[PDB]
């Protein structure tokens, strides 16, 4: 795993997205993913393939 | 139509999210629904039920 | 525009979603973006780049 | 944990989802929440506080 639950994360291109890793998942299309908390909007949530990701 | 394009505007209760609308949808379950672009998170937008969201 | 309301669209490529257009959105990173009802999870909205998409 | 990997479920109420447990996060606001890969759309995923989820 390359990171793990409350790494600070940002998304490394394209849309922004910027807070804690705060779950996982893994589909056959994203096979290591990550789910981020918004530091900026609390409660708010979005998912993203590993690669997308870049810790800060 | 409660909002128009360019309207800040930011969740009332619960996740969290602000910025301006970028669009419109409507469905028989959200008959009045916004794209919200986040803020904070440039080019990252969430859609919502017009009910959720309240203008700043 | 591509694609007005109620077409049926798909995702071409990558994750998938299928079901009609029922809004509209626009910023910087997708001028032309789309908000697609799924046909099989009615209620669900998800939303795409027109890049994205392809008329069935 | 209420469901774990694999697991069949669908949403409640409101808007439709069902398909298989791929992954979980959790938040303050969502202590224990899931991602659910759409059985009819495969590799898109959403995600849903328990409380929104059934076991089929």
């Amino acid at each position: 795993a390359t990171f793990g639950m409350g790494d600070r994360v940002r998304k490394k291109s394209g849309a922004a997205w910027q807070g804690q890793i705060v779950g996982w998942y893994c589909t056959n299309l994203t096979p290591e993913g990550y789910a981020v908390e918004s530091e900026a909007h609390p409660g708010s949530v979005q998912i993203y393939p590993v690669a997308a990701l870049e810790r800060i």
